[PDB]
DNA sequence: CCTGACTCC
DNA sequence: TGGGAGTCAGG
């Protein structure tokens, strides 16, 4: 553990070589407008630490950072790029990102620092970030000599690990997935995060004030029905009211006590009117806590924008996640919640929000991968796929499919994608479990290609130890041969689902790259704001809507070619709510 | 820090 | 006994 480096007082020419490992260290977990605490550069000429005050005000270093022909290898380049944007500096030329490389090789390792990636290649000459900075309230930037050594060791690690990681990605046929998909996407995500989304705070606050009144009213109605005050947001207390005081039946337990999940409570609605009120209260309360108060807490006051962070190296299937705030779970299903979307507005006057979503992409991907003739033909003629499944299960003509039938069929269609059991299906639909079991049997009789896919993908996972997606993403399933039924069954359902969910993730990621390319080449002001798994949200001048109406669905539908068409719906309006 | 609730795909 | 996520208040 001995590594020479230079603690530089000024930028020199030899630090500005055309290939380098670069560390631009941002310790705060939310890197938006966060301090850069230090810089390290490792290249052919040596190893260098620079203070940000020095490096970031030096016009040659700033020029080097922005020169796309000066190639940098980094870990979590999006963090660095966004933090630099907040400092008014452009980062270009990032040719290798070790975080994204590690994520593709095995998402289950949970790699979130250089040391963790380094462990995948038995490289030990660098410490974990948590050991250097500490945890929680103890977290602190260490004295310069200690900080400098750490950043330089991180850079040296990236320098030495690039080739071993690329070589393994190449053997896995994942190098193009890194270089042509994830790395270009990282730049697009950086742009989206830094742009942010504008919030109508006057409207949100008015909503909040009216919501608080309604919440108080339901709260009092609940105490009156219970005949007593209690904390409705406490599982223990509520459980005592429902199952001991009011003596309602106990339908389900958790390891800590009585379940009061919405699924459970809905089944108790007929017994006592306190239960519907409790469900309503908890709905309103989550709107208040999360989508009014929580959201206002993260609005940047001077610009009224929120700036999410899209975690690109977290989910086990290749999806993104969205944090602080999560803009991928804004309410839409109930009108009361959906109104929250009225607060999300374009960032300029006379601009509009444009929202485009894939129609049933998971089931279309299933049709493709399973090569199920019945499912394929249905999508080829754009027959509503819930109606189709109802026809086959109930053995009725399309005209005989009743609203309840299509509802049962829709539950089956998605259930299948998750490996649902007859129990889960019966619980979800509130039908006899015998009936549910018959639905699943009939489904697999009607879609034999899907049945074979479910059988075969489990066999593949057991033989290989992992499953793949269309663009060669992997998920390892080391528990798939467990002798324990619960453990094994969960892994089997992951095997069934991951190629579907993950291939859908691959597709929309490629679509984002293709769409950005078309937007930039056409010099449109339109730009991406958000991705929500199977949908993309943009804003643009109202004059550009006619163009987007053609461009956005076409690019999304053509991103990949499957054995069935892809179909995209789209809407636009003056707020996100109105983009429907 | 975990649990269980609500929110989305 | 339904796949993937994040935030919240209370435990
Ligand atoms: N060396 C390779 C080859 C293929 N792929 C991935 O697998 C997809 C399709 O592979 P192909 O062999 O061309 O069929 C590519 O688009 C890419 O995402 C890759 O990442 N690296």
């Amino acid at each position: 553990a001995k590594m020479a480096f230079t603690l530089a007082d000024r930028v020199t020419e030899e630090m500005l070589a055309d290939k380098a490992a670069l560390v631009v260290e941002v310790v705060e977990e939310n890197y938006h407008d966060a301090p850069i605490v230090g810089i390290a550069v490792v290249n052919e000429h040596g190893r260098f630490f620079l203070r940000p005050e020095t490096a970031l005000a030096d016009p040659q270093f700033v020029a080097w950072l922005g020169d796309e022909t000066k190639k940098k290898s980094m870990f979590d380049s999006k963090r660095a790029a966004v933090a630099l944007k907040w400092k008014g500096i452009e980062l270009c030329g990032v040719s290798f990102d070790l975080l994204l490389a590690a994520y593709l090789l095995d998402p289950a390792q949970g790699v979130d620092d250089v040391a963790a990636a380094a462990k995948m290649k038995q490289y030990e000459a660098v410490r974990p970030d948590e050991a250097v900075y500490g945890k929680g309230a103890k977290r602190a930037v260490p004295d310069e000599p200690v900080l400098a050594e750490h950043l330089v060791r991180k850079a040296a690690a990236i320098w030495e690990l690039e080739r071993p990681f690329l070589d393994e990605l190449r053997r896995n046929e994942q190098d193009r997935l890194l270089v042509e998909l994830e790395q270009p996407l990282s730049s697009i995500l950086a742009e989206m995060e830094f742009a942010g989304v504008k919030v109508d705070t006057k409207r949100l606050e008015q909503m909040g004030k009216e919501l608080a009144e309604q919440l108080g009213t339901v709260e009092q109605r609940i105490y009156e029905l219970a005949g007593q005050e209690f904390n409705i947001n406490s599982p223990k207390q509520l459980g005592v009211i429902l199952f001991e005081k009011l003596q309602l039946p106990v339908l389900k337990k958790t390891k800590t006590g009585y379940s009061t999940s919405a699924d459970v409570l809905e089944k108790l609605a007929p017994y006592h009117e306190i239960v519907e009120n409790i469900l309503h209260y908890r709905q309103l309360g989550k709107l208040q806590s999360t989508y009014i108060e929580g959201l206002l807490k993260v609005v940047r006051p001077a610009t009224k924008k929120v700036h999410t962070i899209f975690n690109q190296a977290l989910t086990q299937t290749g999806r993104l996640s969205s944090t602080e705030p999560n803009l991928q779970n804004i309410p839409i299903r109930l009108e009361e919640g959906r109104k929250i979307r009225q607060a999300f507005v374009p960032s300029e006057s006379d601009w509009l929000i444009f929202a485009a979503d894939y129609s049933q992409i998971a089931l279309r991907v299933l049709a493709h991968i399973a090569e199920d003739d019945n499912l394929m033909e249905a999508f080829r003629r754009d027959l509503d796929i819930h109606t189709k499944t109802a026809m086959d299960i109930f053995q009725v003509s399309e005209d005989e499919v009743t609203p309840n039938m299509r509802r049962q069929a829709k539950a089956v269609n998605f259930g299948i994608v998750y490996g649902i059991s007859d129990y889960g299906l019966a619980q979800n639909l509130n039908i006899s479990r015998k009936e549910a079991a018959e639905f699943i049997e009939r489904y697999f009789e009607s879609f034999p290609g899907v049945k074979r896919y479910m059988e075969n993908i489990v066999q593949e996972a057991k033989q290989k130890g992992y499953v793949t997606t269309l663009l060669h993403r992997r998920r390892y399933l080391p528990d798939i041969t467990s002798r324990n039924f619960n453990v094994r069954s969960f892994a089997e359902r992951m095997a069934m689902n991951t190629p579907i969910q993950g291939s859908a993730a691959d597709i929309i990621k490629k679509a984002m790259i293709d769409l950005n390319a078309r937007l930039k080449e056409e010099r449109l002001q339109a730009h991406l704001l958000l991705q929500v798994h199977d949908e993309l949200i943009l804003e643009a001048p109202k004059e550009e809507m006619e163009r987007l109406c053609r461009l956005v669905p076409e690019v999304m539908e053509q991103a990949v070619t499957l054995r069935v068409p892809l179909k995209v719906d789209y809407h636009y309006g003056s707020t996100w709510y109105d983009a429907k």
